[PDB]
């Protein structure tokens, strides 16, 4: 009925054993998107560009529902308690809720604008439960959920993405009409409602390892292998030898091990401090980056990899880390205190750095004439006995990916962090139903091209069940944990100023308990 | 099958993301001009935004042209091919690792 | 714990209720952007609301043989009535009045 609401605000936080429950509620607002009209759009479109800028694609007149962030589920104060608390968290069940729904009308006179309801109108809204749409979810885009439960958010536009050569399309290509697929239809007094089960995943690693994995040995007993420690005998011609002497607790690199650090790719270093880099522009040219069908895209952010060595806290990857952006902070050429630089320090102890090579192999056959020649590797792939860990995930950043579907991959974990699934959460999508304005009196056979100007505005509610794997250490002395300054400050961070506007002042990853390897 | 959409061609095309990349070091022309600047990665420039996946792995072959006179007038078929050693054998990388022949209009 | 201004000290009181409009935004751009929304719809609302308490009452079996004083209106004339509006239509009370009137032995 029109006088009756379709559901309630939920939102709070529930922690049950093993188990905890996140519910968010949002208040929405939705514009009608292209005149409701489906475009094809390119670099041609948008003006030209590079070859490793080209596109070609369809923007829609539907939205879309995203909430693949975790604070649009987790209060700053919920997240200090899993990643204080826990070793490890994953997702387990979903429930999504649309309620509330108004639709109103605009009209604009020669100096006045008048908005009123129209209670017969309708919003279109389906899950795309068969994955059959280009997933668009996954790419860290903007217009989720906002992270403080009082702001009032617009709801993104739909668009994608097909194959191109240069701004033209060839005929393999993709157009996808999404008014084919079935929709429910609401008026003002209807809602929407379903439920998901993820898939099977991996706990994250909330957890920093204790140990290093070049550090696995008592350092009170020798091995008993040997290793081969002299060549020559002293100075002079002709001093050749062989000596061989025990690896123990005095040298300790030469000793054999069963595990060896996971894969790299090598990035360029860039010090926060300006002066110490070189006065040059290499932004671009010096980038890592890989190659497909003839267009090169940066190697962003890359393999897992440690950010830097100990004690160089100033330095960072050029493109091997996610920098996230201050409240209020522009688009174009900011300064470095604008925005905010992750890093990856916690899996220096089975990661190899970003920056450095991964080490070094043998060139040559030394004899007696050539000496002994080794080179530098700057990428190393898989191998045998590698251990890792993956990317940490951040109160700001994203939850799970999509995995594309192919034949073969390895270790499909997303490389921006998260879980990655072959089902992941549907995409929901919501479109304003067109209402024509008056027709002509005669018949014309053109579509229609006058409409009234709507738009809605609703309730959206999302129900997260997490699972979580607790710990239970031995170690004796206190841990890191996450935790406020007590010292004085004319804002409380992660609260609201003078003006209204929440911010959230730093990047908080997950990673402050520790475990052993 | 094959697919209707490029790995590098998976975003939104009207939504900016969130994420930060460096564009530029220098301030301008002259000596002492180090700068840090940064942008968001949007649809203006899609070669920088952070991806989750990335392409397969590779093992480089030789070019060779059907039209015979673009290339090079050398014996090359054994001495610039691709191989892999075993027991001191060498054996062609043939076909080996599944990779596309050639770029478009190529 | 008795209130020093008056009154029963409850550590469980009657709960705070707490009410609010829901905003309703005005017509947002047809192009996309991330900022919260700053245009709303002018609004307010109005409704009635009701409040029942039963409260407990302990009654007096003094043994006192003379009157008690009580509290009461007095009978000369005057211009209004002790509390009642005037001609105007403004309600006031007039005085302060407490509850100790009747009288109990140490």
């Amino acid at each position: 009925g029109v006088g009756s609401s379709s559901g309630n605000w939920h939102c709070d936080s529930q922690w049950l054993g093993d188990r905890v429950i996140t519910t968010s509620t949002r208040t929405w607002a939705l514009p009608t998107y292209n005149n409701h009209l489906y475009k094809q759009i390119s670099n041609s479109t948008s003006g030209g560009s590079s070859n490793d800028n080209a596109y070609f694609g369809y923007s829609t007149p539907w939205g879309y529902f995203d909430f693949n962030r975790f604070h649009c589920h987790f209060s700053p104060r919920d997240w200090q308690r899993l990643i204080n608390n826990n070793w490890g968290f994953r997702p387990k069940r979903l429930n999504f809720k649309l309620f509330n729904i108004q639709v109103k009308e605009v009209t604009d006179n020669n100096g006045v604008k008048t908005i009123a309801n129209n209670l017969t109108s309708t919003v279109q809204v389906f899950t795309d439960s068969d994955y059959q749409l280009p997933y668009v979810l996954g790419s860290a885009h903007e217009g989720c959920l906002p992270p403080f439960p009082a702001d009032v958010f617009m709801i993104p536009q739909y668009g994608y993405l097909t194959l191109n050569d240069g701004s033209q399309a060839v005929g393999r290509s993709s157009f996808y009409c999404l008014e084919y697929f079935p929709s429910q239809m609401l008026r003002t007094g209807n809602n929407f409602q379903f439920s998901y089960e993820f898939e099977n995943v991996p706990f994250h690693s909330s957890y920093a390892h204790s140990q290093s994995l070049d550090r696995l040995m008592n350092p009170l007993i020798d091995q008993y292998l040997y290793y081969l420690s002299k060549t020559i005998n002293g100075s002079g011609q002709n001093q050749q030898t062989l000596k061989f002497s025990v690896a123990g607790p005095s040298n300790m690199a030469v000793q054999g091990r069963n595990y060896i650090p996971g894969p790299s790719y090598r990035q360029q270093r860039v010090s926060t401090t300006v002066t110490q880099n070189n006065n040059s522009e290499f932004a671009w040219p010096g980038a890592s980056s890989w190659a497909l069908n003839g267009r090169n895209s940066l190697m962003n952010p890359g393999p897992a990899m440690a950010s830097h060595k100990e004690g160089e806290d100033r330095f960072f990857p050029l493109s091997g880390s996610l920098i996230f952006g201050k409240q209020g902070t522009g688009r174009d050429n900011v300064d470095a205190d604008k925005v905010m630089i992750t890093n990856e320090e916690e899996i220096k102890t089975t990661n190899p750095v970003a920056t450095e090579s991964y080490g070094q192999v043998a060139t040559n056959h030394q004899s007696a004439k050539a000496q002994a020649q080794t080179g530098w590797v700057q990428n190393q792939g898989i191998l045998p006995g590698m251990v890792w860990q993956d990317r940490d995930v951040y109160l700001q950043g994203p939850i799970w990916a999509k995995i594309p579907h192919t034949d073969g991959n390895f270790h499909p974990s997303p490389l921006m962090g998260g879980f990655g699934m072959k089902h992941p959460p549907p995409q929901i999508l919501i479109k304003n139903t067109p209402v024509p304005a008056d027709p002509p009196t005669a018949f014309n056979k053109d579509k229609l091209n006058s409409f009234i100007t709507q738009y809605s505005t609703g309730q959206v509610s999302v129900e997260i069940e997490w699972e979580l794997q607790k710990e239970n250490s031995k170690r004796w002395n206190p841990e890191i944990q996450y935790t406020s300054n007590y010292y004085k400050s004319n804002n409380v961070e992660f609260a609201v100023n003078t003006e209204g506007v929440y911010s959230e002042p730093r990047p908080i990853g997950t990673r402050y308990l520790t475990r052993n390897l």
